[PDB]
């Protein structure tokens, strides 16, 4: 298994990543560090997730260590909801770099198809619970992401949580500057995305995988919900390779050419969940694994649900 995949950049994008959504201030620091030093190149942040700074400061040590070079990583972040508007576009990735002590990011996302009123709040509701919408669209907002392309701010832009028509409106677009590299989807045994995967893969974007754990750390989770760490099912697969389950919900994304990026902050799971280039899920395992799927996400978000770009009405 090569450890990178180009991008349409020329790039290339380590298939193994770090993810930082829950990963606490007090704790993520140390989180990229030990990632880092056991072969992580490629960190998966976020505005929203209110951890930037930490983790630019895990960065900049191992930097300044002289562990790695900056060309060597992969840092991916995310414009939110309530900076759609084309005028602050600039800032919003302006003050991720600042916060993650960069001159630019190897990748910048559309966080969600969804644009919100602008404000402090990264989830404005209404007094009815109902999150408020921004008068923007994505063709203006991608537009804006092309312009931090040209600016040197970002290396590549991509898109995140886009269903097929959303990828397509951007494809479609006459004056398109840059094409989205990636599209970054829930995707795990539960959700296996066959649609969207090959209708990305075959317009040439990267599909990266998030939750691949399932997300069991999730604010939403209700104690009926699914557990994949947990299926007997999986373990039992995990069990014939010597692996544990979450080594092989790593590497069945990484044998569909996916980019994977599972989470942890416990030292000792950063480095397991990276030991999953040693082994090969069979035909049949991946046949198995597939066949679990139940159309079940685990990122959804009821007071978003009548937002006009919400985008898992459609069947992909
Ligand atoms: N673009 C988007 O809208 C979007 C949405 C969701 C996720 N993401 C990205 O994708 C990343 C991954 O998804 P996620 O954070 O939702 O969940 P995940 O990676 O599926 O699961 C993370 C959870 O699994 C636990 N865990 C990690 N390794 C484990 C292991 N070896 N054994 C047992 N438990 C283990 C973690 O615990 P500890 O950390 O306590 O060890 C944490 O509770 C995010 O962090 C974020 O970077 C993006
Ligand atoms: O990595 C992540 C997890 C994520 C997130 O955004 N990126 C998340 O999917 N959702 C659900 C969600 C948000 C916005 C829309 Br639109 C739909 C939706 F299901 C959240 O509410 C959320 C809330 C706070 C976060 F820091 C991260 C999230």
């Amino acid at each position: 298994m090569a450890s990178r995949i180009l991008l349409n950049n020329g790039a290339k994008m380590p298939i193994l990543g770090l993810g930082t959504w829950k990963s606490p201030p007090g704790q993520v620091t140390e989180a990229v560090k030990v990632a880092i030093d056991v072969g992580y190149r490629h960190i998966d942040c976020a505005h929203v997730y209110q951890n930037e700074n930490e983790v630019g400061v895990a960065i900049q040590e191992k930097l300044r260590e002289q562990v790695v070079k900056r060309e060597e990583l992969f840092i991916v972040s995310k414009l939110w909801c309530t900076y759609h508007e084309k005028g602050l576009v600039k800032g919003a990735c302006q003050k991720t770099l600042s916060d993650l002590k960069l001159d630019y990011l190897d990748l910048y996302l559309i966080h969600w198809p969804t644009g919100f009123k602008p404000g402090k709040e990264f989830f404005p509701l209404d007094e009815s619970g109902n999150v408020v919408p921004s008068d923007t669209n994505i063709l203006d907002t991608w537009a804006a992401m092309e312009e931090l392309v040209d600016e040197g701010l970002v290396k590549a832009i991509g898109i995140s949580n886009f269903n097929h028509l959303q990828v397509e409106m951007i494809l479609n677009k006459p004056g398109l500057k840059y094409k989205p590299a990636v599209n970054q989807i829930e995707c795990h045994p539960y959700l296996t995305q066959e649609k969207l995967i090959q209708y990305c893969q075959s317009k040439g974007i990267v599909v990266t995988a998030y939750s691949p754990l399932g997300s069991p750390d999730r604010p939403w989770a209700k104690p009926e919900d699914p557990s994949l760490l947990e299926d007997p099912r999986i373990k039992a697969i995990a069990a014939k390779h010597n692996k544990t389950t979450a080594q092989v919900l790593i590497r069945f994304p990484m044998q569909r050419n996916l980019v994977v990026i599972p989470k942890s902050v416990t030292p000792e799971r950063i480095a397991e969940n990276f030991k999953v280039f040693d082994f090969e899920l069979s035909s049949q395992d991946m046949t198995t694994l597939l066949s679990y799927n139940r159309n079940w996400r685990v990122c959804a978000l009821l007071s978003c649900t009548s937002h006009k770009d919400y985008p898992f009405h459609e069947e992909f």
